[PDB]
């Protein structure tokens, strides 16, 4: 049984966008505000019974033993590599999650598509996002956080307004250099050209069932021979989507 | 409550009372009369109507962390304000309803609509029509849709009427706070000195109740969560509130 | 408090002061619009009385026990009727009985020979500022009807272009770097300009006070009260020539 | 005459007085040097020296009134404030700006400042560009700009202006209210002529010396002001202005 | 003796900062390299190959005049902010690419996976050349981290224009930012022209530290005595690892 | 005190000493081909020269005293440092002068300009040759006039290379400290990683002296004011500095 | 010496403790018989400094008896002959004073006799002075313009007024002459300087000595200086009349 320590990537992640929470149950139900994009009348909110189930996320990697069961490496090997990848892998689920099996019901999947019918002609990437921040209000919720890909964020970070003028400001840790006050989270999880916004603040919530724990093997598969101890680190949680209409997903159709 | 917009409640003066009914005079000004230009009072009365929101979701709730609590306190509580603004913004004074600002509001001089005005120029003229009440404009109320357009609205000039689309964010329009919402129907707008045209009295704090036996919940195994808020709207100088819609 | 001050009243435009008397004498700098020679100025042994202005709005009984909402109603709804109304006497007054010698009473007529062919509804004002300098003074600001302001601000040429116009402008209530005061106390088409900065100050004798009578006229019958906030002022004029009054050629 | 002296002035606008270095003195006139900076070509771009001297002039602001009532109410206390001090302080700039430096007038900055080299501005240059050029010319003097002296009117214009894009430049009306410009303070005053602007490094350029703090005096015996029962109130100040490096200042006129 | 902290220029993040940080205590260490095959759609599984890392040493010795050692506050000033950034300026030479022989280290380029030349086109822009690199990084289902190449090449890449004065995606500023496609750039001279390296050095491999950079100085060092003067030094022990070489691409700009 | 412009002194590393001279090693870094790109060493030595600023005047100012100091205080110093850059930026190693960076700087690689590069495109390439020293660029030095044009430059598309005339103020370029000083001759530039390529040591703070006894300051009522300062400039890796010019 | 303190003893003296003098200048009005009143013009007078320098040897640096004799028996006087320049012909800019000739009044030729000598002209000047309501006090001439005058011979082979015997020191028409080289030949000046103007000595004559001056230290030698700070003024410019012998 391993000693323990916690991790944390350089910048913030989606894990910071969703309202924190925890539980002592292997699952739990909740409700969905099926908000119809209904015309001026009875623009009411239908409801849906829905259930949330605790999933398990873990990352593994092997080593050779001894040195590990004696040197700090043991920590340096986890704190920098396992944990690093863990949280990094975590985003994928929350963001691009499949649902089936140990997969978490991804936001993008449940999130409401973008309204292309809402762009005009001389529009730029910047304009689109604006339109997005708007469609987020139709859910009776205000925008709260932006999610783009680094290769894309870097672009918007530096634009001219038909004049040398920089928008959002010059390249200043551009990500930290959050646009429109709202925070930005450029990760590898999100696809290139693909984005997702919404009121992550109230749109959905997260529950932690179990912290990140690490275990070794030395007896797995055929590792006893080649003596390649397998270290594993997992955690348990559950992602819930309350008002999917509070999140929009689109793409810069090139 | 929520954390983003600016609840109409903030625009209207606040306060509270003990009695479930109030009395007051109404400065019903004789606005446009190039002669004796004064105001005539109209002894009115306020009715403390109780408004509330009810959500029926699952039950088990009963057996799980105060979380729920972390629910309605943070989430469901918002659902109240949104519904609250509704009644206030507008509604059939009838029954439990309050006299919506739109109901008592005044028309909008179409004569001001000069050839060449834009959907953004409209609200502008409105600001003036407010001064007619001797008062001045404090805030404007519209829906996300129209606001959106107005905000990210260029011109043949090849430029935004306001700065970049950023304008949309931090609802401020020419030093006058804006408040988009569903309560405001599409195409309809309102302006005026809400800070000083009407006062809202809070009787009792929003109270919550739960049950199933309500309707057919006993069959669904759900629970009706609701929070009732006893409020009573009151208007002083309605001529200050301007109501109108775009030409399009 | 009276912060419906989305604008700045003349009281804020003029120069403040304070006295202890019930009346005060002063030298009226009879500035002659005299030629480039001495065009020398003259002095007049004038004086200023002290009227007592107040605003009233009858309300309903017992509003009393409810709480101090009786309170805000007063501060907020009430002053403004005070100051607003106050802004009236200051602007124009019959200078008779209880009426103060309003600026218009003493204001100097606007020269007509200055009107071109040939000049926009605003150009007229432009000329005013100049005529103001004809008294060895600058321009403090301009006072005109809230409507007329709209026409000035929201005004374009044959094409759609906001010349010094811009909803922004209306919001600012300032043009040519000069403070604009939209007050419905002054009839439309009319306008006043000058160096009020020091053209004439005001003296404060007694701050605003509140009085309520349930015995007033029909109060008893109709069954209600009548609040009343009092106030005592003293408007003075040091150089009326530094004030111009007139209307738009219509 | 006696001295009910003590009351000081206060305005919500930054006077040129503040724009210049503050230094008191005890004399009637003093001698200093003038860094005659030659806008000399790349080589001996050295600055010549000049033996100059400044005289301590005196500014005054008066007004008549009734001794009785005046000598009877805080009006007076307040009378001098918003009327005298306000006027005097205002008139002060009249000398520190467009001074004539004759008889009792001080050597105004503008009257000394160096003209604007219209040689820099080129085609398609908004007024904003003009100022951009100005800020530079003030550098050839080895001194960086400090603040700008502009007329209220023309300030309002420059303040709010777009750029062939909905982008507002400078931020006015928000920052419009005096406040700053490009990071340099702006002193909007009536004194400053129209269309005429002046910019420079007043910070280290010129300096002002005070010989005597402003003081008021009233005389119940002036010009038959006795028989007419109407004393006279006055308020004067003794000071001197020295313009170290002229080039550190430039005066121009927008493209009218 | 015992120092406190290095602190080099920091006007650019060295590969060290690019790679994953690590710290070992043994004079040697074993690990499992993820022999990821660029295997077709099916059993695209990664074989596990056992490996071993040796703990080499590294240091810099700008020797100089025996007079340079009078003033303390000052000289410590010399090395403290002068001597490290020298060394690290160096750690590269071993980290970036090394024979991994004698006292060298397993250079990134040494184990780097050759670029797929069969990806080029008629004439992809000199920039598109790198674009393919990032794509190939997926060969090992790994998200590229940063890009390390020769400073000069960077110049040409940044300053690009079409038939018009159209500073391509790049530009003067971008160059200053040393970050394209939203990926960090380390313009170290250690790389020669036409030589580049791309991959997810973030997790592709981590470096361990055995002993902080120490300092040693002497006179008896070779011909110093005579030619009166000294010799400063900065000893440091590191160990570069590699779990999936497939996560690193080398290749060369030819043209 | 309060100079506004950022002085070179603030662009170069700082430190002090108690000696009159210093010794070090000039990392003669050869721009050597891929192989033995090693850096040679040179036993260099720095001399703590002495610089000052003199001004003549009339004895009177000598007298109002107190004030005077209200002189040498914030007015003259400004003149000292202003001339301080002179020596640093460029000074003949001969005499009391110091090793001017330009006199120690390396030539510019014209091989980089290409038809189509704009004044600004040049200085851009310059930043590159800086990397040659294995160090990166930290700040640029141009004559006020140059910085001007360079700043609000444009192209066909009516746009500034930095989007606004303001660029001038708040000296910055691609995030690189720009120091516009008359010290730098027109049509002449200099860049590099001065931050870590050259240090300055203090041997004595600024000091002033007074004596009419100087020259003919007696026969003519006058006086020489001056403030000396003791410095020493060192150039560890000069290669980290580039210099060249433009067209005119 | 001249026994006539050059130009100095001709003007009212006084003291001052400042650097500027705001005096009232009576812009007289010759005008005509009626409003022959005199206007007033606020005028300012700056205080400039002037001194006389002389080189010496230190052997002298000792011998107060001696040195303390060289100075107040010649140095002190020598300075007067120097300051006389500013007073007489002074300019108004730099370290110069407002000389009388600069504020003087043009001579009336109108009074010249059909046929008279230079001496006669001076008389006219005296009269022209009284026009300002003020009586004349002294006269200013240039040695040579005093030479011929002292040798103005009637074709009667005899001097005018002059007789080697019948004669005294500098004096004419009852007024001093104060011959000086500082005055340009031909150009003269006359008026009631007594009240015409007055000088103010901010500080009495002060003598200082220095060695560190120039190459003296080297060429062992010394520098004695007598500093003097003063400032004069001008009341009735019409009181001073400058004339130029058209002959």
């Amino acid at each position: 049984i391993p000693g323990i320590i916690m991790p944390g990537l350089r910048r913030l992640t989606i894990r910071d966008l969703l309202a924190q929470g925890r539980t002592s149950s292997n699952a739990l139900e909740y409700v969905r505000e099926e908000v119809f994009t209904n015309a001026p009348g009875d623009s009411d909110i239908t409801f849906s019974k829905q259930t949330a189930n605790v999933k398990t996320i873990a990352h593994w990697v092997q080593a050779s033993r001894q040195v590990m069961d004696d040197a700090p490496m043991l920590q340096s090997y986890i704190n920098n590599r396992l944990m690093y990848g863990l949280a990094l892998k975590e985003e994928g689920q929350l963001l691009n999650g499949d649902g089936t099996g140990d997969n978490l019901e991804g936001l993008n999947k449940v999130a409401t598509a973008y309204d292309t019918s809402l762009n005009a002609t001389g529009d730029t990437r910047a304009d689109i996002i604006a339109h997005a921040i708007y469609q987020v209000t139709e859910s009776e919720f205000s925008a709260s956080g932006i999610v783009l890909n680094p290769r894309d964020w870097h672009n918007i970070a530096l634009l001219k307004d038909n004049e040398g003028r920089y928008i959002f400001g010059g390249p200043q840790a551009f990500t930290s250099n959050i646009m429109w006050g709202l925070p930005v989270v450029p990760t590898k999880a999100q696809a290139a050209g693909t984005f997702t916004v919404g009121g992550f603040d109230m749109a959905s919530q997260v529950f932690d069932r179990m912290d990140a724990t690490v275990e070794v093997s030395r007896e797995d598969r055929d590792n006893f021979v080649k003596n390649m101890l397998t270290i594993l680190c997992e955690e348990r949680l559950a992602l819930a989507h309350y008002r999917p209409t509070a999140i929009i997903k689109g793409t810069f159709s090139s």
